[PDB]
């Protein structure tokens, strides 16, 4: 079980990036994936995932306040990649981004952050003045 | 007459940055916008440009199908999404403006007279 | 011809971080070796380097203003490493740190920037507010 | 009563960090000072402190055997701030470090701490 993360990097305030997770295997489309991010000195924040739930047939994909309209999050359960697209980079976005893997297939807005159980080593986003 | 751009910065190969180049007086939505790179120790060189009977947007077959210029007439801003990016794309971009007239006339490159100080994107390996 | 850069990362206005840079096949001990740093938007500037001096008795450093006093600059020429010690770290430190080589001794003319031949792929520092 | 934690962030296995805190009204050359820490999950242990010894003839610092040769502590009593020098950091080493003062269970003020991840 592998996660390794990508499109990380340095950007002026108000530029765009966009992170990319591959995956081996655990067979992705039936796992819910999220974001997450780790200020300087702060505790590891939840950013944005996406997942399925079998109570109510279908996905469920949720956004910070803090990254609402901003980012967006997307999957590709054939390639077996997780997207996040980080539009309007404000300079409080500045973090170490991970991608995380919830395992128990079937958890729909119930998503506790305690879920996310396999991680990804990181990938750093810079957003400067 | 000032050109500000932003939204450069350092990436590696194969992410996606995107610049933008906001206009201090000067009607914009009357000017053609256009988008240059210049590499360490070459000419200056054309990216992408829209402007003006209808639109016409142009790119270089070196940015095609990666690149996409954009504008808004009511923020006066103009827009460079870069995608896929390449160690080959690696320069300072430069936001440059030009006057149309004609009317069956043509922009060519050297028609750009007012420029920006530019920003600096690098794609490492 | 190998430099791989280490020791970066993310940290808070105030804090430290020491850089290193491990060199492959080159003989790293008559070469004077340098690092730069690459801002958001911005052109790579140069920081501090150590080597030669003009005369062949003698070895020079150098400190760009704004790291002066702040940065440290070494080498173990037995490991073939280089170090930078940055103390009282500033946000405006945040960039790109690269690791770079020059090889033009010169008799009676001083390093230059462009002088530096090898470079390494980089380490991000961030700091933050 | 105050103790406001920083230097603290995100460095790869072998980096190095330094962590500060300074103090608010007012003690600190009369007190103990100490630095703790909690990884997650676990209870909260202690890494280093230095001050006061029995009798006022000296200083005695402190040091846990995790944390022994690669951690140095030391204070500034004119600007009432204490520091950690952490080098050589291990990914066992990824914790939220506070800044405790005496003067274990000795410990009353307590600051709100700084985060030291250490990845792979």
């Amino acid at each position: 079980v592998q996660l390794v993360e990508s499109g990380g990097g340095l950007v002026q305030a108000g530029g765009s990036l966009r992170l990319s997770c591959t995956a081996s295997g655990f067979t992705f489309d039936d796992y819910t994936m999220g974001w997450f991010r780790q200020a300087p000195g702060k505790e590891r924040e939840g950013v944005s995932y996406t997942g399925w739930s079998g109570s109510m047939s279908g996905s469920t994909t949720y956004y910070t306040d803090s990254v609402k309209g901003r980012f967006t999050i997307s999957r590709d359960n054939a390639k077996n990649t997780l997207y996040l697209q980080m539009n309007s980079l404000k300079p409080e976005d500045t973090a170490m981004y991970y991608c995380a893997a919830a395992r128990y297939r079937g958890i729909g807005s119930q998503v506790r952050w305690t879920d996310f159980i396999y991680w990804g080593q990181g990938t750093q986003v810079t957003v400067s003045s």
